[PDB]
RNA sequence: UCGACA
DNA sequence: ATGTCG
């Protein structure tokens, strides 16, 4: 039913997919850019999804703020609840950047705890998530 | 069926 | 329109 303005939303942005990924993190009320990962040369959509909400993550408990994460990626929150992202990109030299991403947002959280609630942001009923690249 | 990314 | 990540 209602949305928690008081909250961080976070976005991939991709070039192809497979291809180029970045991702940003916003206030949800303001619209207010608050994190944006430079471009990684080579990614999927999923693996993007997951390092915008583990970034989201840490930026919140590095800046002791309770605030809820929305993502609209039903595939990322659930990564990021198993503490695992089980995607299909192959391992190459080109690859191998996400990949090592991929394997640090997984260690971090092994190591960390959190109790950021990590909300599915429901587009059917609210429109565009306000991280979108659009 | 559905959630995304192009 | 057609394609890929899940
Ligand atoms: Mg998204
Ligand atoms: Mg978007």
């Amino acid at each position: 039913e209602e949305i928690i303005w008081e909250s961080l939303s976070v976005d991939v942005g991709s070039q192809g997919n497979p291809g180029i990924v970045e991702y940003k993190g916003v206030d949800t009320k303001t619209g207010e850019v608050l994190f944006e990962r430079e471009p990684i040369p080579i990614g999927t959509n999923n693996m993007g999804e997951f390092l915008a909400i583990v970034h989201g993550l840490r930026y919140l408990k590095e800046r002791n703020s309770r605030k809820p994460i929305y993502s609209n990626s039903q595939t990322a929150i659930k990564w990021v609840k198993d503490k695992k992202a089980k995607s299909t990109l192959v391992r190459n030299e080109e690859t191998a950047l996400i990949w090592k991403l991929v394997d640090e947002a997984e260690e971090w959280l092994n190591t960390h705890t959190y109790e950021t609630p990590i909300l599915k942001w429901q587009t059917d009923k609210w429109g565009e998530i306000k991280a979108d690249y659009g």
